[PDB]
DNA sequence: AAATTTGTTGGAATTTTCAGCAAATTT
DNA sequence: AAATTTGCTGAAAATTCCAACAAATTT
């Protein structure tokens, strides 16, 4: 058979642990790490931007890495990502990225 | 300079930030790399996924449970945010 | 030359706000 | 005892999907 991937792992970054061995994690561990530290920095004034603000970080790079991908066909990425074409072309403007 | 980052260590023991924008941008560089050419069907949905659990988790800790100021927080109506937490069954 | 993708649309579908309950929980 | 937060609600405000089209482009 095929062994199990659990959705934790499907998006995965490279990490070292304590015996200089390369691992991956699941991205969800970066995320809650960038949020942790995030935090710390609060010092301690309130914020009413975070979703927006966190939106922001993982957007860019997704367009960017699927627009790669799909030689710039706008068509193809967003039946990629599962977001009407539309809606694409829109956040693609918001990141100044056409 | 930037808000969002995370820890790296590099081959001569340094630690170091880096933006979460370069792990997203790893993390789908892997993905891809691993497809040969098989579809792609909802990436959005899997990458919002990814992000929304952890930054739930981790501001409903820092409210305390409290649902109305994490979404004052997080800057979404109180009733979305509990509409997230039952999308990912974390009630 | 044909097939596809772009740029633009007006409308329909769905998602998020928002204020306003009383009831329940925290202070 | 008072103040805050929850669970719920309609309905408005905004965003997303749609699908169609000529025109630009990629095959």
């Amino acid at each position: 058979m095929f062994e199990q991937r659990v959705n934790s792992d499907v998006l995965t970054v490279s990490t070292v642990n304590s015996q200089d061995q390369v691992t991956q994690k699941p991205l969800r561990d970066s995320v809650k790490q960038a949020l942790k530290n995030y935090f710390a920095q609060l010092n301690g004034q309130d914020v009413n931007d975070l979703y927006e603000l966190v939106l922001a970080e993982v957007e860019q790079p997704l367009l960017d890495m699927v627009m790669q991908y799909t030689r710039g066909n706008q068509t193809r990425a967003a039946l990629m990502m599962g977001i009407n074409r539309g809606t694409l072309r829109k956040k693609l403007k918001k990141y100044g990225m056409n």
